[PDB]
């Protein structure tokens, strides 16, 4: 399989990265501090966000909505890439716009696809629902994310356009 980029090196990023390496992807991490990488897998490459962006066409945004802001200055080197929003909020109606729609405007030249938000960090390793709700405004971007979902052992369901994102984000809260 090809290359995938994971922005962020926390619980979700690490867990997905490891699973993706195990399924045959090459993985590149984007990080604020790529000189700290002890807990990251020897097979992944670890770079600054700007450099990680240019290494792949698919970028998993393993960051919380609260720290999306840095993407605004990168939005030029994210042009034409797939950006997977995996985010949840801590509580219902915490924001008037869906996180994935907010990202879509922070980065107007990327194709945003919502996916993976209902998978717990480390559930891909423990082998303990396989369903993944996917939405987005571009079918080529969505189909690419759905293929990733299947290669990881998951069952993706196309819920429509990015307007479906709010309900997908609400799902683990309710
Ligand atoms: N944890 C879960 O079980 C889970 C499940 C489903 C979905 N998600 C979603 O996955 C995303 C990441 O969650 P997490 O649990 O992995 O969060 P986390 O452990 O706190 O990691 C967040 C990552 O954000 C990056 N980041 C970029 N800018 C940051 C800033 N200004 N402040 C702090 N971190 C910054 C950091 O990577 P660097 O330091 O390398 O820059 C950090 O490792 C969230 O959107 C969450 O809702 C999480």
């Amino acid at each position: 399989q090809g290359v995938v980029c994971i922005f962020g090196t926390g619980d979700f990023g690490k867990s997905l990265g490891l699973k993706m390496l195990q399924c045959g992807y090459s993985v590149v991490f984007g990080s604020r501090n790529p000189q700290v990488s002890s807990l990251l897998p020897r097979g992944a490459e670890v770079l600054c966000y700007s450099e990680a962006a240019s290494r792949s066409d698919v970028i998993v945004l393993a960051v919380h909505r609260e720290h999306y802001d840095f993407l605004a200055e990168l939005a030029d080197s994210l042009k034409g890439r797939v950006l997977i929003d995996v985010s949840n909020n801590q509580k219902m109606n915490q924001y008037p716009e869906s996180n994935a729609e907010y990202l879509a405007q922070l980065v107007p030249g990327a194709h945003v696809v919502k996916a993976f938000n209902t998978i717990s960090a480390w559930a891909l390793q423990s082998g303990t629902s396989r369903q993944v709700f996917v939405c987005g405004n571009d079918s080529k971007a969505k189909d690419r994310v759905m293929d990733i979902a299947r290669t990881l052992g998951l069952t993706p369901l196309d819920q429509g356009s990015l307007v479906a994102a709010k309900e997908i984000e609400n799902y683990p809260l309710q």
